[PDB]
Protein backbone atom coordinates (compact mmCIF):
# COMPACT_ATOMS: atom_id res chain seq x y z
CA UNK A 1 0.00 0.00 0.00
CA UNK A 2 3.27 2.60 -0.19
CA UNK A 3 6.70 2.87 -0.88
CA UNK A 4 9.45 4.96 0.04
CA UNK A 5 11.34 5.60 -2.75
CA UNK A 6 15.16 5.47 -1.67
CA UNK A 7 18.63 6.47 -3.43
CA UNK A 8 20.98 3.32 -3.67
CA UNK A 9 23.06 4.24 -6.10
CA UNK A 10 24.28 8.42 -6.37
CA UNK A 11 23.78 8.79 -10.39
CA UNK A 12 26.67 12.05 -9.36
CA UNK A 13 29.03 8.40 -8.28
CA UNK A 14 29.86 6.90 -11.77
CA UNK A 15 33.29 8.75 -12.05
CA UNK A 16 34.46 6.86 -14.71
CA UNK A 17 31.38 6.72 -17.07
CA UNK A 18 29.44 8.98 -18.31
CA UNK A 19 25.97 9.70 -16.50
CA UNK A 20 23.96 12.69 -17.70
CA UNK A 21 24.49 10.93 -21.52
CA UNK A 22 22.24 8.34 -21.77
CA UNK A 23 18.77 9.88 -23.11
CA UNK A 24 16.72 10.01 -25.97
CA UNK A 25 14.37 11.37 -28.78
CA UNK A 26 11.75 8.34 -27.78
CA UNK A 27 11.59 9.71 -23.98
CA UNK A 28 10.94 13.16 -24.21
CA UNK A 29 10.22 16.13 -21.70
CA UNK A 30 9.64 19.38 -22.01
CA UNK A 31 10.87 19.42 -25.92
CA UNK A 32 14.20 17.47 -24.96
CA UNK A 33 15.80 13.90 -24.87
CA UNK A 34 15.25 12.49 -21.66
CA UNK A 35 15.09 8.92 -20.37
CA UNK A 36 13.76 6.74 -17.11
CA UNK A 37 14.48 8.30 -14.01
CA UNK A 38 15.19 6.14 -11.53
CA UNK A 39 18.15 4.25 -13.78
CA UNK A 40 20.70 5.48 -15.63
CA UNK A 41 22.01 4.92 -18.93
CA UNK A 42 25.57 4.46 -18.45
CA UNK A 43 27.86 5.37 -21.38
CA UNK A 44 31.81 4.84 -21.99
CA UNK A 45 34.42 8.51 -20.89
CA UNK A 46 36.87 9.00 -23.11
CA UNK A 47 36.85 5.88 -25.24
CA UNK A 48 36.78 3.93 -22.49
CA UNK A 49 34.56 1.94 -19.96
CA UNK A 50 35.57 0.10 -17.51
CA UNK A 51 34.47 -2.53 -15.83
CA UNK A 52 31.95 -1.89 -13.42
CA UNK A 53 31.30 -3.48 -9.68
CA UNK A 54 29.24 -1.54 -7.47
CA UNK A 55 26.82 -3.09 -4.02
CA UNK A 56 24.32 -1.95 -2.49
CA UNK A 57 23.31 -3.54 1.33
CA UNK A 58 20.25 -3.56 2.34
CA UNK A 59 20.31 -2.14 5.79
CA UNK A 60 16.52 -1.27 6.36
CA UNK A 61 14.24 -3.57 8.22
CA UNK A 62 12.27 -3.34 5.11
CA UNK A 63 12.08 -5.03 1.61
CA UNK A 64 13.53 -3.12 -1.05
CA UNK A 65 12.11 -3.26 -4.48
CA UNK A 66 15.59 -3.28 -6.83
CA UNK A 67 15.18 -2.60 -10.26
CA UNK A 68 17.58 -2.25 -13.58
CA UNK A 69 17.99 -2.80 -16.95
CA UNK A 70 20.35 -3.87 -20.32
CA UNK A 71 20.32 -2.14 -23.42
CA UNK A 72 20.26 -4.22 -26.53
CA UNK A 73 21.20 -2.34 -29.64
CA UNK A 74 20.78 -2.37 -33.45
CA UNK A 75 24.38 -3.41 -34.71
CA UNK A 76 27.95 -3.86 -34.00
CA UNK A 77 29.06 0.06 -34.83
CA UNK A 78 26.59 1.22 -32.10
CA UNK A 79 28.13 -1.24 -29.87
CA UNK A 80 31.02 0.13 -29.84
CA UNK A 81 30.08 3.98 -30.35
CA UNK A 82 28.00 3.82 -27.07
CA UNK A 83 30.13 1.26 -25.05
CA UNK A 84 33.26 0.75 -26.42
CA UNK A 85 34.05 -3.17 -25.65
CA UNK A 86 32.21 -5.31 -28.32
CA UNK A 87 31.40 -8.32 -25.50
CA UNK A 88 29.89 -7.59 -22.98
CA UNK A 89 27.70 -8.89 -19.86
CA UNK A 90 25.73 -7.72 -16.58
CA UNK A 91 25.99 -9.86 -13.80
CA UNK A 92 23.56 -9.38 -10.88
CA UNK A 93 23.64 -11.57 -7.72
CA UNK A 94 22.09 -11.74 -3.97
CA UNK A 95 21.40 -14.26 -1.88
CA UNK A 96 19.09 -15.72 -4.29
CA UNK A 97 19.71 -14.30 -7.28
CA UNK A 98 22.46 -15.16 -9.73
CA UNK A 99 22.03 -13.45 -13.32
CA UNK A 100 24.23 -12.88 -16.37
CA UNK A 101 22.66 -10.82 -19.29
CA UNK A 102 24.22 -10.93 -22.06
CA UNK A 103 23.02 -7.93 -25.34
CA UNK A 104 21.07 -9.62 -28.29
CA UNK A 105 22.20 -8.03 -31.40
CA UNK A 106 18.59 -8.33 -33.44
CA UNK A 107 17.71 -5.89 -36.69
CA UNK A 108 14.52 -4.47 -35.35
CA UNK A 109 11.66 -2.16 -36.37
CA UNK A 110 11.46 1.10 -34.71
CA UNK A 111 9.01 1.77 -32.13
CA UNK A 112 8.97 5.28 -30.81
CA UNK A 113 11.99 6.18 -33.54
CA UNK A 114 14.03 3.20 -32.22
CA UNK A 115 15.05 0.23 -32.94
CA UNK A 116 17.23 -0.66 -29.64
CA UNK A 117 15.17 -2.04 -27.26
CA UNK A 118 15.82 -1.88 -23.57
CA UNK A 119 14.51 -4.93 -20.97
CA UNK A 120 14.26 -4.56 -17.57
CA UNK A 121 14.52 -6.78 -14.68
CA UNK A 122 13.88 -6.63 -10.87
CA UNK A 123 13.97 -8.66 -7.50
CA UNK A 124 13.25 -8.15 -3.84
CA UNK A 125 16.42 -7.59 -1.76
CA UNK A 126 15.98 -8.33 2.10
CA UNK A 127 16.72 -7.26 5.00
CA UNK A 128 20.18 -7.40 5.74
CA UNK A 129 21.03 -8.76 2.18
CA UNK A 130 23.30 -7.29 -0.45
CA UNK A 131 22.48 -6.82 -3.98
CA UNK A 132 26.19 -7.06 -6.65
CA UNK A 133 26.07 -5.53 -9.84
CA UNK A 134 29.18 -6.39 -12.37
CA UNK A 135 29.64 -5.31 -16.39
CA UNK A 136 31.58 -3.82 -18.84
CA UNK A 137 28.77 -2.71 -21.16
CA UNK A 138 24.83 -1.74 -21.51
CA UNK A 139 24.29 -1.65 -17.78
CA UNK A 140 20.73 0.61 -17.24
CA UNK A 141 22.16 0.95 -13.33
CA UNK A 142 19.69 1.38 -10.31
CA UNK A 143 19.67 5.17 -9.05
CA UNK A 144 16.65 4.83 -7.14
CA UNK A 145 14.84 1.64 -5.69
CA UNK A 146 11.23 1.10 -3.59
CA UNK A 147 11.52 0.75 0.14
CA UNK A 148 7.78 -1.23 0.88
CA UNK A 149 6.68 0.34 4.02
CA UNK A 150 3.00 -0.46 4.33
CA UNK A 151 1.47 -3.77 3.37
CA UNK A 152 -1.67 -4.90 3.34
CA UNK A 153 -5.13 -5.17 0.88
CA UNK A 154 -5.12 -3.53 -2.37
CA UNK A 155 -5.57 -4.54 -5.85
CA UNK A 156 -4.77 -3.13 -9.14
CA UNK A 157 -8.14 -2.12 -10.71
CA UNK A 158 -8.65 -1.58 -14.45
CA UNK A 159 -10.70 1.36 -15.02
CA UNK A 160 -11.04 4.32 -17.77
CA UNK A 161 -12.78 6.74 -14.87
CA UNK A 162 -10.57 8.95 -12.79
CA UNK A 163 -10.76 10.43 -9.27
CA UNK A 164 -14.56 11.32 -7.57
CA UNK A 165 -13.55 12.99 -4.76
CA UNK A 166 -15.81 11.17 -3.09
CA UNK A 167 -15.44 8.20 0.03
CA UNK B 1 24.70 -44.40 -19.65
CA UNK B 2 21.43 -46.81 -20.79
CA UNK B 3 19.07 -47.50 -18.88
CA UNK B 4 19.07 -51.48 -19.57
CA UNK B 5 16.02 -51.57 -16.62
CA UNK B 6 12.58 -51.86 -17.66
CA UNK B 7 11.37 -48.95 -14.87
CA UNK B 8 12.25 -45.34 -15.86
CA UNK B 9 14.91 -43.76 -13.93
CA UNK B 10 14.92 -40.18 -12.17
CA UNK B 11 18.19 -38.60 -12.98
CA UNK B 12 20.05 -35.98 -11.26
CA UNK B 13 23.11 -33.77 -12.01
CA UNK B 14 24.44 -30.34 -11.91
CA UNK B 15 26.13 -27.59 -12.38
CA UNK B 16 28.76 -25.59 -9.90
CA UNK B 17 28.81 -21.74 -10.48
CA UNK B 18 31.96 -20.15 -8.76
CA UNK B 19 32.56 -17.15 -7.57
CA UNK B 20 35.89 -15.76 -9.95
CA UNK B 21 37.97 -16.04 -12.66
CA UNK B 22 40.36 -17.05 -10.05
CA UNK B 23 38.27 -19.75 -8.32
CA UNK B 24 37.47 -21.24 -11.76
CA UNK B 25 41.00 -21.87 -12.94
CA UNK B 26 41.72 -22.96 -9.50
CA UNK B 27 38.93 -26.08 -9.58
CA UNK B 28 38.45 -26.67 -13.01
CA UNK B 29 42.04 -25.50 -15.45
CA UNK B 30 40.03 -24.43 -18.28
CA UNK B 31 38.56 -20.56 -18.21
CA UNK B 32 35.36 -21.52 -20.45
CA UNK B 33 33.61 -24.26 -19.78
CA UNK B 34 29.82 -26.09 -20.47
CA UNK B 35 27.63 -29.22 -19.58
CA UNK B 36 26.20 -31.00 -23.01
CA UNK B 37 23.50 -33.10 -21.33
CA UNK B 38 21.46 -35.42 -24.49
CA UNK B 39 18.71 -38.07 -24.41
CA UNK B 40 16.01 -38.98 -26.67
CA UNK B 41 14.28 -36.09 -25.78
CA UNK B 42 16.95 -33.61 -23.62
CA UNK B 43 19.08 -31.24 -25.62
CA UNK B 44 20.77 -29.30 -23.08
CA UNK B 45 23.84 -27.07 -23.05
CA UNK B 46 24.82 -25.49 -19.59
CA UNK B 47 26.98 -22.89 -19.06
CA UNK B 48 28.42 -21.53 -15.34
CA UNK B 49 27.60 -18.34 -14.19
CA UNK B 50 29.86 -15.95 -12.64
CA UNK B 51 28.39 -13.41 -10.44
CA UNK B 52 28.88 -12.10 -6.85
CA UNK B 53 26.91 -13.20 -4.47
CA UNK B 54 26.00 -12.84 -1.12
CA UNK B 55 27.62 -15.78 1.18
CA UNK B 56 25.16 -18.50 2.14
C1 LIG C 1 24.97 -6.06 5.00
O1 LIG C 1 25.46 -5.28 6.08
C2 LIG C 1 25.47 -5.81 7.40
C3 LIG C 1 26.35 -4.89 8.25
O2 LIG C 1 25.63 -3.77 8.68
C4 LIG C 1 26.09 -7.22 7.46
O3 LIG C 1 25.68 -7.85 8.65
C5 LIG C 1 26.77 -7.98 9.60
O4 LIG C 1 27.67 -9.04 9.36
C6 LIG C 1 28.82 -8.97 10.18
C7 LIG C 1 29.78 -10.09 9.82
O5 LIG C 1 30.71 -9.62 8.86
C8 LIG C 1 28.46 -9.05 11.67
O6 LIG C 1 29.63 -8.81 12.45
C9 LIG C 1 27.35 -8.07 12.04
O7 LIG C 1 26.85 -8.41 13.32
C10 LIG C 1 26.22 -8.13 11.02
N1 LIG C 1 25.22 -7.11 11.27
C11 LIG C 1 23.92 -7.40 11.17
C12 LIG C 1 22.95 -6.26 11.36
O8 LIG C 1 23.49 -8.53 10.93
C13 LIG C 1 25.64 -8.12 6.31
O9 LIG C 1 26.40 -9.31 6.25
C14 LIG C 1 25.70 -7.42 4.96
N2 LIG C 1 25.17 -8.33 3.98
C15 LIG C 1 25.90 -8.96 3.08
C16 LIG C 1 25.19 -10.06 2.31
O10 LIG C 1 27.07 -8.67 2.86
Amino acid sequence: NHFEKIQIIPKSSWSSHEASLGVSSACPYQGKSSFFRNVVWLIKKNSTYPTIKRSYNNTNQEDLLVLWGIHHPNDAAEQTKLYQNPTTYISVGTSTLNQRLVPRIATRSKVNGQSGRMEFFWTILKPNDAINFESNGNFIAPEYAYKIVKKGDSTIMKSELEYGNCN
